[PDB]
């Protein structure tokens, strides 16, 4: 069990970051080990999972302690999405605080980090980042319970025909890491026509899909970054193209053009996904190099957005606070537009940047014309190229043509008939 949690750990003011590869038993062995502590030492304590697979993860990891669980007992266990979306209202408190997957870059995530490290930095609580990638280590090799043969090879980024052997050519499961859920779709559809099984992963088909990997055990699991995290794979091999699609705010609208480079951090996850069992040897191959540098994606923004309107002077996690894009307290609403912010993230699916250039901007919770009566830039387009149409209350004809422009709202994981049925005010 990790040195620097023997005791004192639990102290205010205590930050003990956990630098523990993938498949060390941050979740299922120190944590049931701190909480056993905590509740000897009747601590009231907090534990944040960055998703419900994880969170699901901890309840069996957890099995027989006194915990409640967050969608008579002293540790509360949620999401960091849940903590944070909380905190945006009789807030509730803790004393010490265990972040699972303290590596995230999910807005909410910056945010609960940069919260509780506010709060560790003035006593008022003790902080526990586990992660296989602590922000500011730069590490895409970390070490595995079992081996890892790692190799450099090129990757299809769509359909291919031949010359590429290897992919098919191979008598274990694999799992293929793709930027997009429309590029995962062109490499699922050749795969299957090559005669191999295969289970899409992403944020439209993980509820109903995940929990089938294990029973059908697929040739292959072409997955998003969503399996990046607790997801567990039982795969031999990982193939890694080592790209994400990048969320950016340009000329005052989130695009989703084109990819990045995927940090260290999230080659590390992809590659951790094997090699999580000794005496075997599992492969990553993957295809060119990372990139630390992600100071321009939205979602530091984003995450100011929240951190502003959960808050002394308050900061993100000391390694990621050269990101911050504006003075603290920036983003900082009215407690009523803060109303207004909090049901458009947890009731209607809002990103964070659309909520908060809502809530600011729009006079009324019930104003719809914004949706309408942006530039005609930002009309949005059905798949057929026709300008979406759809009817206020009063059967006026609008064309969706947002304000505030976030492509998320209208691809990857979301669809624009549920954007439509709020524009409609049918919400
Ligand atoms: N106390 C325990 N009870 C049940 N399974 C455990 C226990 N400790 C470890 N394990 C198992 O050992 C492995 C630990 O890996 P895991 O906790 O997922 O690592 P990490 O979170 O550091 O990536 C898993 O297969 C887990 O089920
Ligand atoms: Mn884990
Ligand atoms: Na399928």
């Amino acid at each position: 069990p990790q040195a620097v949690v023997g005791t004192g750990w639990t102290s205010k003011g205590q930050i003990t970051v956990l630098d523990m590869h993938p498949g060390s038993g941050k979740t299922h062995r120190v944590l049931p080990e701190l909480i056993r502590q905590c509740i000897d030492r009747r601590l009231r304590t907090l534990v944040l999972a960055p998703t419900r697979v994880v969170l699901k993860e901890m309840e069996r990891a957890l099995n027989g302690k006194r915990v409640r669980f967050h969608s008579g007992a002293i540790v509360d266990v949620m999401c960091h999405a849940t903590y944070v979306n909380r905190r945006l209202l009789g807030r509730q408190n803790w004393e010490v605080a265990i972040m699972d997957e303290a590596h995230w870059t999910d807005p909410h995530s910056i945010a609960a980090r940069g919260h509780l490290y506010t709060l560790a930095k003035e006593n008022k609580c003790a902080l526990v980042l586990m992660t296989a990638t602590p922000p500011g280590k730069s590490e895409p090799f970390p070490e595995s319970n079992g081996a890892i043969t790692s190799e450099e090879r090129q990757i299809p980024d769509g359909e291919w025909r031949d010359g590429f052997d290897w992919i098919t050519e191979y008598e274990g499961r694999t799992a293929w890491f793709v930027p997009s859920i429309a590029k995962g779709g062109a490499i699922a559809r050749t795969l299957r026509q090559k005669g191999k099984s295969v289970i899409c992963l992403n944020s439209k088909t993980f509820e109903k899909d995940y929990s089938r990997v294990r029973d059908e055990k697929p040739d292959f699991v072409v997955t998003t970054d969503i399996s990046e995290m607790g997801a567990n794979l039982d795969v031999s091999r990982v193939i890694d193209g080592r790209t994400n699609i990048k969320p950016e705010e340009v000329d005052g609208k989130v695009e989703l053009t084109g990819t990045r480079r995927v940090t260290t951090a999230s080659a590390a996850q992809r590659r951790g996904r094997v090699g999580r069992q000794d005496g075997r040897t599992d492969e990553y191959i993957y295809s060119g190099q990372c990139d630390d540098d992600d100071s321009g994606l939205v979602q530091w923004k984003e995450a100011q957005i929240l951190l502003d309107n959960i808050t002394p002077v308050a900061t993100f996690y000391g390694p990621e606070q050269d990101k911050m894009p504006e003075v603290a307290g920036h983003f900082r609403l009215t407690e009523e537009k803060r109303k207004h912010f909090r049901h458009l993230l947890t009731h209607c699916d809002f990103t964070p940047w659309l909520a908060w250039h809502v809530a600011a901007n729009v006079s009324s919770v019930t104003d719809r014309s914004w949706t309408w009566e942006g530039p005609e830039a930002n009309a949005v387009d059905e798949a057929s190229g026709d300008l979406v149409t759809f009817r206020s209350p009063n059967g006026a004809e609008r064309t969706l043509r947002p304000v505030w422009k976030d492509a998320r709202m209208f691809k990857e994981g979301r669809d624009i008939k549920e954007f439509v049925a709020y524009a409609s005010g049918r919400r």
